[PDB]
């Protein structure tokens, strides 16, 4: 029926063209509040985000999913503010990313489940803003704590119908262990997106997941450190393949007959404190289109390579709606 | 000649009997706001904290220094709220503890100096509340990042006259390396307290630092896991020496001529998310006096051993006043 946004519950039909993996600000918990000058200021960060969202909107984007968790420095009232100013829906996330603090690392699976459910059914902090997605992450084989997080995510999903989205190291085929763990919890693959899947050339790894009912997150399309290979921080972050190479996996998955299982995005941000301090400037130099990269560059590129209009709109409208709309299957 | 508190600057006289290493809540950045139900509720924690402070105040305490940092879950507005309600002065801290998030770990010594100076000179978050102390931490030999934190603290202190206080593993003799770094930065030992120094009975270690002019933090006096031996968390946290063993070190340093270098405290808290879930309950079971433990139990203990009121007054009033009052020397 309805989807939780930072401005309240909306009908599925209001989502329209959705980017399913983005960030307003990728930071750490409390870091934006304690040190806004890292980002110019809170106001300059907010203005920059509103500019970016209005540009993506002019290009046809109606909704983004901010998959920043607690430990990724999600600041939900910032998300609320830029949503209202830009008139772009924003779905906020719960879950845990790859930098949980000690107060999280020491929690049991039952405690974590209570936490994730809190931010979905009760709200995030004291904002009354409720998460419409759960974000989790592994980086290679899951640590014992990550195993907890994945189970807690599956359980929160199973109690609410809110889907799970993942950060992976696709090159190490993380999606296979993630999926094995999600299924052990009785979670339906149709409530799970295996993200960062565009970082691999292995089309078999992808179609198998797709054939199992999972969604495939081809969500870092503009990421490439070509031309700046000596920037270590950009190189680890963006890798060494072209955006066209990343974008061509969309076509490949379509040609295998799995367009229904594809979600595309930019994984873009407007502030970034988690690498070298000017990583955001370096990324903006790589992709001046920001979040409008998908509608402005990827969509025409794919149409030029022969992909039908109906298909590109199914991937950017139908699939996100079917993914976000609350269900157990 | 004034000390910053959460309710504004106070005179030296107003500080009175001061506990120099305490916590309202030991947690992680943003944890209390994201998950207050871990602590019953923010209201239940506040009320416990307020009752706690009123009790300490009835026992003679006028001021506490909350040495919770950003990454130790400092919530300065909670500190401001409980300070007003109980009419106990609270000095807030800057610095970093042992759990810095990625957004902190990637920062340079120059950036860390900037952030610490922000919190001292500009204010904590958007509160306008200024830190009156810098807290740093090592656990054995400093990591590459902890070296940067220590250097940045020395520099911040050097620019403001605001003192530095440390978390140590006393058994690893951390004070010796902390001192060497601090001195290499040209920071006066009179502006530094080497904390958690009561965890060891190594007097040659303590008197060497005390001889250099360092203040010695005997700050976990009520910590003892005697009785609850099989409690995993309580033993690691509190060790196996009785409180009277910890307290005797105070008398030890007095008798070796160092009463002016001694600062005493409980290292007590009213919420704690950094160990097993019910750690606060267990600790309250050990020390039902809370922050009143120092004035109600430790002070009379020393008095019975023949330590004059004049000497006790100097340790609990004069010493904290000389320590907190801004100076480079
Ligand atoms: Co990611
Ligand atoms: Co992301
Ligand atoms: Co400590
Ligand atoms: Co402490």
């Amino acid at each position: 029926d309805r989807i939780n946004t930072v401005r309240g519950p909306i009908t599925i039909s209001e989502a329209g063209f959705t980017l399913t993996h983005e960030h307003i600000c990728g930071s750490s918990a409390g870091f934006l509040r304690a040190w806004p000058e890292f980002f110019g200021s809170r106001k300059a960060l907010a203005e920059k985000a509103v500019r970016g969202l209005r540009r993506a909107r002019a290009a046809g984007v109606r909704t983004i999913v901010d998959v920043s968790t607690f430990d990724c420095g999600r600041d939900v009232s910032l998300l609320a503010e830029v949503s209202r100013a830009a008139d772009v829906h924003i779905v906020a996330a719960t879950g845990l990313w790859v930098d949980p603090p000690l107060s999280m690392r020491l929690r049991s699976v039952e405690e974590l489940t209570q936490f994730f459910l809190r931010e979905i059914q009760y709200g995030i902090e004291d904002t009354g803003i409720r998460a419409g997605i759960i974000k989790v992450a592994t980086t290679g084989k899951a640590t014992p704590f990550q195993e907890l997080v994945l189970k807690a995510a599956a359980r929160a999903s199973l109690a609410t119908g809110v889907p799970v989205t993942t950060h992976t190291a696709a090159s190490q085929r993380d999606g296979e262990q993630q999926a094995a763990i999600f299924e052990s919890e009785g979670l339906s693959p149709s409530r799970v997106c295996i993200g960062h899947s565009d970082d691999t050339d292995d089309l078999s790894y992808l179609t198998a997941l797709a054939a199992r009912g999972y969604l495939i997150g081809l969500d870092q399309i503009p990421y490439s450190a070509i031309g700046l290979e000596d920037n270590a921080s950009a190189s680890v972050l963006m890798g060494n393949r072209s955006w066209q190479t990343r974008a061509l996996l969309i076509k490949a998955l379509i040609d295998q007959g799995y367009m229904k299982q594809i979600l595309v995005s930019n994984d873009w941000l407007f502030g970034f404190s988690l690498y070298v301090t000017n990583i955001m400037d370096v990324m903006d130099r790589v992709n001046p289109d920001g979040m409008a990269f998908i509608p402005l560059r990827v969509i025409p590129f794919l149409r030029e390579k022969g992909v039908p209009q109906e298909t590109l709109a199914g991937i950017t409208v139908t699939n996100p709606a079917r993914f976000l709309s609350p269900t157990l299957r």
